[PDB]
């Protein structure tokens, strides 16, 4: 087909817009709020999506976030890895590579962030690649 | 197509199950065996894919573990990152991103799974992941 | 359909080959250079993409790597991730996990690859992974 647009909102009402495509068993998701872009003939600036700590749920066990999300498609996707910034309570902030994953719960989907250990609590984390999903649905 | 079912298996009789797909020149193949899934409203659990040092050729060279596998499908696959977790003989553990490959050779399927050094001789890699490959036939 | 051949070239007439399937509003495509292969029943070797530091643009910032690219297709990828191993002018050398994608700007195909820091000036990046994007166009 061509690409559907659909959205995700989060606890605190942020909007998490996808385009994607379902063939017969096959359903592939893009995220599209942070496509980076060259933004003269030498500059590529990199685009986060920025999740609060008031969108993941508490208590947060094992460097493991979770995103509970409203609306949109459900799928059991595979992980993905991905760029993060993790940002502190002291602004200070660490690079990773995190591993996504979408998951479902109680019918609601759920946006599974893992990363590695921080020295503090975190106020932020931005996910700085473009993150597309294929998944197969039953 | 819809998802038919399949697997793979290692020289020690562990079964790899998957599901896949095959369109045209298309294959999209994800591993079924350790699907994390949240197992309360606020707990992620992480499941492993178990591979053990009688699992993997000898020897080993330049962090690269190699499993033999019998059966299934045949595939030059990409690479995909992963979540490592590479045990040692002492018990410690190391957690990693990983690199994983479907390869074929002497007709046989083979995973390679590349990661970086430990401190020692490993006693089992856990895959924490769900892998999905998708390939290109011919 | 079938997969297509196609390539890409660099600013110093290095052709980086792919094939491609394009369906609908999707686009697959695999860099086919450095497909690795077991050279015997136990010995996996890597190829590698080698990009030269004349592929690249200048002023480099934030260790992002701009390699401008002449024909082929023209996409905006998802991020994938890539076992990179970035090669000093003092040939010290630093493997690491590189972030990849396909961006256009002025109606050229640009590969943008994002990896950390390293102590020194870059000579050569080498992409030992084999690389698929799967894309959605429009």
């Amino acid at each position: 087909g061509r690409a559907t647009n659909g959205q995700f909102v989060t606890k605190t009402a942020k909007v998490l817009r996808y385009k994607f495509v379902r063939w017969d068993a096959l359903l592939i998701i893009q995220f599209i709020d942070n496509i980076g872009v060259m933004e003269n003939p030498t500059f590529y600036r990199n685009k986060s999506i920025e999740l609060r700590s008031a969108d993941f749920l508490s208590p947060m066990l094992n460097n493991t976030y979770i995103v509970p999300l409203n609306g949109g498609v459900r799928v059991e996707s595979p992980t993905i890895p991905v760029q993060l910034e993790v940002i502190l309570e002291n602004n200070s902030s660490f690079i990773q590579v995190g591993f996504v994953r979408l998951t479902v719960k109680n019918g609601n989907p759920h946006m599974i962030i893992q990363c590695n250990p921080v020295p503090g609590n975190i106020k932020m984390i931005k996910i700085k690649s473009v993150m597309l999903f294929t998944c197969l649905i039953g």
